[PDB]
């Protein structure tokens, strides 16, 4: 389907997941942004979710099927490749130490991970022409932020499988003949 | 169960472990603190315990069970995931060579590890909805320290397993019909 | 077949693939350039494709056949080696956020890869005296660009197999004789 | 036993081994020094031996034993663990090149290692509640002293196994009853 | 058979190979030099080939033979070891983009490698008391060059097997005596 | 114990090997020198041999045998350990391009290696209470010398096995008695 359609669908799904998480855990507000912005921009203080695409795998020999155009007397050769892409998803949130109600960035990451692994969401995204494999690890990494202090940047990887289509032209034959020799 | 409840329970358990270890080995005093403080802080010159969260393991396919709400004619889908989290426990203590009564930081770390591996503590913590696996190594590391005096920072990691719950909605059907052809 | 002819054939094939991709996805314009420019150059602000040559495997023991020159009474020894050359192909394209029609550099790389894996292109290139093996991965890498805005540099590896020929001289014999001893 | 008793003992047998080695090879004098001083130090220009604790291995599931206190009607739960507590031994000596009688630092390290591997020393140590495993390697490393006079620093690792004890309380029951239904 | 004659024979063979390659591919001129310049030198701006020895493998237990000197009543013990040595062959050539006739440094490296693998070359070499094993890889590497212009430095490894001889003396016996007891 | 004597014997053997090599290959003159000099010293221009001791391996459980002292009524417990020592041998020689008679540093290293692997030298060394195992590699490395004049530093490893002894005291018993019960 190529990137743009997949990215748009993933953004919509992430927005829905973040809305569900906000109702579930009661954190103030959220944003969904892509990690590598093509223009000089600044981070947002709101609880944020990030995504990025990193490497790709073709997964299998290409499959070709032939469709015939009668008017022009040509075969249209369609080749389909079943591709797998891995997306990195990470979140960010700063912990105010004098608020009695506590929600962690790891909690947001875990909830977003669990939402995408549910069977209902898989059933819903099936009609969006892609499925999701299993997620096996979520890690907490600590850095020193920009205001100094300390902060966590949890992250995990997701795999999305879909189909890629290309179109080409080929000649067609309409009769056969031979010779027999003894 | 997520993080806040888990962290609070672990803090209470660590406080109890130090309460025991103080009569066990005759410390001056103790404190339990978390690593990665969100605010700038200074360390304390007393026997101290530090803990931190490293990563998570989903450990198995999600399990879904269905509960029916009769009034609104809806199924509420409950999905449970059995997660494993690794916490890194470390201690700090400075050795005064003049005192004749000697207690080591590695000694405190060993006692804390032994406390969590006892059968009685596991039986008591079972009602707190998580359990502990085995601990396989404790390591001593030496650093220069701010006062240019060599010091030890023993550490080990611990694993606790629990359940995470998410909640969603789904439609319900109340009748069936079909057609038979031959 | 040595490197230069292979490079020319690869260049014309890449130009054809780029024309097909432009008709497929509506690029502004394209360009095919080699990476390691001998003379100093400055790169172009267009959707471009890059290729480079790296590694070389001989793949098998050499095979020799003999052709006889009657006039000079000499054997001409021809030795053929079936070579496997690896090419790395990468692309560049800067995403402009405000335009609604979106095409990514990874899309260009994916289409170029898919073109070279099609069966019709293999049939066309066979009469050009080389064939292509399977491609197994594509990777996205993010760098900082000469402007201080982020960018992506997708890449993948391609394998091309062909034959190499060398000619040498050797003496010839025209009669035999022996002695029998008992 | 915890660190203090073990370290004091190891010091005592280290002094005994050094005395035996001095009678064996006619050293000037010797010292036994730990390789982590909490206070600033300066090291000594003498044939010295160094030791330090590296890490720990719990080595097996804990074993619990129950001892009953009749007066208070309580069980005292004793838990025993059997650890390994690897140590690192290293020596230092400067080789004066114009003395006929020659002894190397590697000689000191080898003799100290051989002393601890003898069966008589093992039998004597056994009454001190720990035992020694096998030693597999000794290595020479070249320093540069203090911007002069290249020097050698031999080292090797040693393992001493023992038991660790912890005590806890638990309730006790004195009678049983039941109900039979069919 | 030690290094000096090895290098002499190798440079003669490389000169012959380059004379053949010049006819085959029409270089302007060539030159063979070593990468072990004992004196400061400055390289040449001509198609150049380089060689150097990396290491050595003994390849087998030594084989001893005994030859008797009657006049001096001594055995001369000859020991032979079948040595394998590794040489690195690499080439340099700068690409002028304006010339229409194109030849690559990779082409020169490939031709030189192919020349040494031919049957006729091995037959010629055999009477020079060494042989060549199989070559398995050639790699292109790009560097900045002293004119700030990219260029390639292809290289590959070759293996040469030969024999080494040393001679020593040993006593000789000429009679035997015995005693029989029961 | 038993190291300085080993170095003295090894130095004598190396001097003999260099005498043989000088007669065999016509060196100007030679020197045998140990690395890691305990005093600030300078390298010599003459063809030189450098040796060093790297590490030791105990190779087997210790073996104890008992010798009885009748006068003092004590057992003298002798423990023997059969260790292996790894020595690194390297040579240095600067090539003069204008002299027609050529000898390489690798030739010196190879001749020294071959001398120690001969059966005659092993038989002669057997009376000196140690033996040599097999040598499996010799490598060339390039230094930079005096800011230019690249140079080679060939090296290889040798293994020497021997026995080392320790002596200790133990009590003795002279009679036995028992009790039989039923």
């Amino acid at each position: 389907m190529f990137d743009g359609e997949l990215i748009a669908k993933l953004v919509v799904e992430l927005n829905a997941a973040m809305t569900s998480a906000q109702e579930a855990l009661q954190f103030p507000d959220f944003e969904v942004v892509q990690k590598a912005q093509p223009t000089q921009q600044g981070t947002s203080t709101r609880p944020t979710i990030f995504f990025q695409k990193l490497f790709d795998i073709p997964r299998g020999w290409p499959a070709t099927d032939w469709h015939l155009d009668n008017t022009a007397r040509k075969y249209v050769e369609i080749t389909r490749q079943h591709v797998e892409t891995t997306f990195q998803i990470s979140s960010l949130h700063w912990q105010n130490p004098e608020i009695t109600h506590v929600v962690t960035a790891s909690d947001i990451a875990n909830y977003v991970r669990a939402y995408f692994q549910a069977r209902s969401t898989i059933e819903r995204v099936k009609e969006l022409d892609f499925l999701i494999l299993r997620v096996s690890q979520i890690s907490n990494e600590a850095f020193e932020n920009d205001n100094h202090q300390f902060e966590f940047h949890p992250s995990f990887d997701m795999v999305v499988t879909y189909n890629q289509y290309i179109r080409l032209y080929e000649n067609a034959a309409y009769s056969a003949d031979g010779v027999l020799i003894g």
